[PDB]
């Protein structure tokens, strides 16, 4: 089957002490489809990151979890995607998304970067191109905009975490399912979840 | 003109809130100097960040640990600083330094932002002016530059972090030096501490 995506990102700070935290949460994704599919990521000091070659349904996906600072994810993304010879339409980001609930997540292309450092930068470093597609894991997000870092670099509270791991087992059954029946059949079945 | 500071600033990150990780070093100078003091330090939206004023020799002294992004520091700074009419001459940045071990701190004028992300942001949004004062509190280097995020975004091990602790009480007793007796004298004491 025909779809659109060579390059699985998920946006992540590095270490332990960010590993649970909301921004985290598009490694998540990536770090649960890699699990299942049995491939250990291998640390890429010329990529900024950590990666893999996945075989789903069975399409390669490449796979990529940047240990740069959030804010330089670019330097990840765009340094394994010009290896590989990847475009920008080609790639999709796993990311938290304020703008959703704990418990939804959506596909997308396009868009802004919502104020987000890791898709700041790398809409930046893919030379202004916003054109790749998202996996926006819903976080929700806090009363007001000058609390949003602080909220995002916090560990969500275990009901709340409990939304979020379901939406990151549907969104990693979604991908499964891009790579067997497409992206409108994925979509069609992501945008119906809502975990609570 | 022997004692230049209006603003002292110390950077960190705003989460997870469970965590004193390297990069946070500044932001530990400002609460100790600011807990001497009895300064409460207050949610200011419009500055990005906590906030605080003191009185130390009838020099008035305004503090701020920004609650941005770490890359969006210089937002914070530039805030408050355009608010007070504070040059960058007349602002100092307490800082992690990869460039000196724990234990060991300096003050400096002007440089390179050597990859610190919110040292970066600040000298970016000071108008591209290098030439703010440094507080710069030794974190060591870890002997590569693949995991450097890794590293600041990590917990020092519980000895490191008395050697930084212990930096960070000579850092503040210096700070208050610097305002009775002007930067000269601060720096010779600075200079000639280690930890013990």
């Amino acid at each position: 089957v025909s779809q659109p995506i060579k390059l699985l990102v998920g946006l992540a700070n590095p270490g332990p002490e960010y590993a649970k935290t909301r921004h985290n949460a598009g490694a998540w994704v990536v770090e649960e489809l890699a699990r299942i599919h049995n491939v250990t990521l291998k640390n890429e000091p010329k990529f900024f990151g950590l990666t893999g070659r996945l075989l789903i349904n069975s399409q390669e996906l490449r796979v990529l979890i940047p240990t740069t600072f959030m804010n330089l994810s670019g330097k990840a993304i765009a340094a394994l995607a010009n290896f590989y010879q990847i475009k920008p339409e080609e790639i999709m980001v796993a990311h938290d998304e304020l703008d959703l609930p704990p418990g939804v997540a959506k596909f997308k292309q396009g868009g802004g970067h919502g104020g987000h450092d890791g898709l700041k930068d790398t809409i930046s470093k893919l030379g202004n191109n916003k054109e790749f597609y998202r996996l926006r894991l819903g976080i929700g997000h806090p009363g007001h905009k000058d609390k949003v870092a602080g909220y995002v670099l916090g560990k969500a509270p275990a009901k709340e975490q409990e939304c979020l791991d379901a939406a990151v087992d549907e969104s990693v059954r979604c991908l499964e399912i891009l790579m067997k029946d497409g992206l409108t059949k994925a979509q069609n079945r992501l945008h119906t979840f809502k975990a609570e």
